[PDB]
Parts: C-alpha cells; sequence; structure tokens
C-alpha cells in the first residue's frame, strides 16, 4: 500500500475517501486540484479538502513531435507545468496508456504525490526552469513509471550554454524521501539533481529499476545525504553518471552499466568529497571497463573517480525493504518494465 521500493512511503491519492477524476488537458488538472481543495460549504482547506486519483487522458503528441523536429526553438519559449503546491491529502497524478504530455509537474512544498505512466517530451522553456518534473521541499514523493526525455544535445546561444532543455527529475529542498523508478529516461543532457546548491544538503532518495540511455549527466548530482541506486540500467552517458558530493553518501549496487564515461564520480566542487559503496554491478573490478567500455577522463579541479571500483566509505542501514535481482538480469529484462504502457510492471527474480 505505502511501499515504492525506496524511502518514499506514499500510497499517494490511493486512500480512504479519494476522489477520482479524469483529467483531458493540461487546465483540467489545475481545475482538478483547485476544487479539491474546497470543503462542503465551499470554503478553502489548508493542504486540500479531500485525496485525488487524477487519470491525465490527454495527448500532446503534436506538440511533441514538432518540438522534435526543431530542437532549439523550445528554449525561449514559455515554460508549460502544472503546479502541486501545499496540497498534502494524498495526490496521485495517473496517465492512461496512449497519453502523453508537452508541460511538466512541479511539485512543491506538498507531500504524497505520486505520479505515474506519463510520458514527458521535449518541454519548452528550458531557459525557464521548464522541468519534466521537479520535487521542492516535498517528502514522500514516488515518480514511477514514466518516460522522460528530449534530446541529448545542446543548441548554440543558449543562456549559459545549458539551457537548450532543463532537467527530467530535478529533486531539491525538504524532499525528505523521494523514490524514482521504472522510468525511462532517455535523450536527456541533464537528468536531474539532489540538492540545488552546495547548501542544500541531505534528503534520502532511492533512485531504482530505472533504464537511463544516452544521457550525458547528473544521475544524480547529489548534494549531501544519502541515495541507493539499486537495479538501474545506465548506458550511453556521455558526461558523467551519479556525481555525489558534498560529503554525500552513495549505495550503488546491482546496477549494470555500459558505454559510459564517469559512471560513479565526486567532481566540479574540489573538495569535500562524497562516498560509494558499490556491491553487485556488472562491473567489479577494472577489468571489466574495457569490456563494458567505461571511460573516464579527468577534471581541472581536484576529484575522485570510482576507477579502482573500490567501495571509498560506507552507508547506513537501509530502512525499507527491496529485493534486487542480478545486473544481469536488469540488462536483459528492465526495459520491458521501464516506462509507460508497462502497466506498472515490477522486475522480479521470478521473471529472471
Ligand atoms: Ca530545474
Amino acid at each position: 500500500a505505502t511501499d515504492t521500493g525506496g524511502y518514499a512511503a506514499t500510497a499517494g491519492g490511493n486512500v480512504t475517501g479519494a476522489v477520482s477524476k479524469t483529467a483531458t488537458s493540461m487546465q483540467d488538472i489545475v481545475n482538478i486540484i483547485d476544487a479539491a481543495r474546497l470543503d462542503a460549504n465551499g470554503k478553502k482547506v489548508k493542504g486540500g479538502a479531500y485525496p485525488l486519483v487524477i487519470t491525465y487522458t490527454g495527448n500532446e503528441d503534436s506538440l511533441i513531435n514538432a518540438a522534435a523536429a526543431n530542437i532549439c526553438g523550445q528554449w525561449s519559449k514559455d515554460p508549460r507545468g502544472v503546479e502541486i503546491k501545499e496540497f498534502t491529502k494524498g495526490i496521485t497524478i495517473i496517465g492512461a496508456n496512449g497519453s502523453s504530455a508537452n508541460f511538466g509537474i512541479w511539485i512543491k512544498k506538498s507531500s504524497d504525490v505520486v505520479v505515474q505512466n506519463m510520458r514527458i517530451g521535449y518541454l519548452p522553456g528550458g531557459a525557464k526552469d521548464g522541468d519534466m518534473i521537479r520535487v521542492d521541499d516535498s517528502p514522500n514523493v514516488w515518480v514511477d513509471h514514466n518516460e522522460l526525455f528530449a534530446a541529448n544535445h545542446e543548441c548554440d546561444g543558449t543562456p549559459d550554454n545549458d539551457t537548450t532543455f532543463e532537467s527530467a527529475v530535478d529533486i531539491k529542498g525538504a524532499s525528505n524521501t523521494v523514490t524514482v523508478s521504472y522510468n525511462y529516461i532517455h535523450g536527456v543532457k541533464k537528468v536531474g539533481l539532489d540538492g540545488s546548491s552546495s547548501s542544500d544538503t541531505g534528503r534520502n532518495i532511492t533512485y531504482h529499476h530505472n533504464y537511463y540511455n544516452d544521457v550525458n549527466a547528473r544521475l544524480p548530482l547529489q548534494r549531501g545525504g544519502l541515495v541507493h541506486a539499486y537495479n538501474n540500467l545506465y548506458t550511453n552517458i556521455t558526461g558523467s553518471g551519479l556525481n555525489v558530493r558534498q560529503n554525500g553518501q552513495a549505495l550503488i549496487e546491482n546496477n549494470w552499466f555500459e558505454k559510459a564515461i564517469n559512471p560513479v564520480t565526486s567532481r566540479y566542487d574540489g573538495k569535500n568529497f562524497g562516498t560509494w559503496v558499490l556491491k553487485g554491478n556488472n562491473i567489479t573490478k577494472p577489468a571489466d571497463f574495457s569490456t563494458y567500455s567505461i571511460t573516464w577522463t579527468a577534471d581541472t579541479k581536484p576529484y575522485v573517480n570510482a576507477d579502482s571500483w573500490t567501495s571509498t566509505g560506507t552507508f547506513p542501514t537501509v530502512a525499507y525493504n527491496y529485493s534486487p535481482v542480478s545486473a544481469q538480469c536488469v540488462k536483459d529484462k528492465l526495459p520491458g518494465y521501464a516506462g509507460v504502457g508497462k502497466n506498472l510492471a515490477t522486475l522480479t527474480s521470478t521473471a529472471c
């Protein structure tokens, strides 16, 4: 009921008294959430009046296909997103099979929100924080079985030469417990941070059963706190993978890395390096780097790469319950469980 396979423990809107609503457009979602704040007398209730299970049936493929054809025209447009602000009664946004969105979901100062089966891609507004999914000051959030994509490319003349597209799953502030699972993330330059700055440290986040393909960096860019990454399939990482900074701790287990540059590193600050515990991945020693095409580069400032492929620290006892399959099974089976239209199916050893 509340088990997500990670630090977040929430059933979202699937609780007692939940009200099911169907949203056929972005605006419907905005309107549904707004109406969910009113009590029987028409007065607003802090945190929302009742739980919601919104089934999104809209399809914005036309906007997505047009954007795919003109990648560089996106960054300067207005960003589009549904804001879930200060809603704590519990909410679940689930896309219907065949649904799609060219707008993001921005969660802020909320809790107990689940977003599932949403296909989001090529969002406008990279220069104005056009994130696909943003989790800000929001604990108990579960981002599961979604497809988040764009083009892993940077156009010229974009602000900071970094705004062609914004991130897939940015997590910041007091989002103390979050689970990111079964997501198919592809064609994304900046996957997502875990802390917006050097001072925004903390949180306990779990990334599991995600399928990353053709992504440049931030898987995540971790700032302190704890990160548990298990059963993820990392392929074609063009910049760096897990960047553990500000003394953060990471447990990296039973993942499959392939064709990746700097898969596990601590760079860009020049100090306060994070640590990692490595176990059960397809890579077990440096000899495997050649086998799976793992490349390492240096950085202009002091850095630490996992080129020795050894644990550099410790990790506290993982609270929740979980059962990872083998790194091989991930590589063989994960692409069929990750993403939309998989009916929220999960990979078990039985299926291996
Ligand atoms: Ca962002």
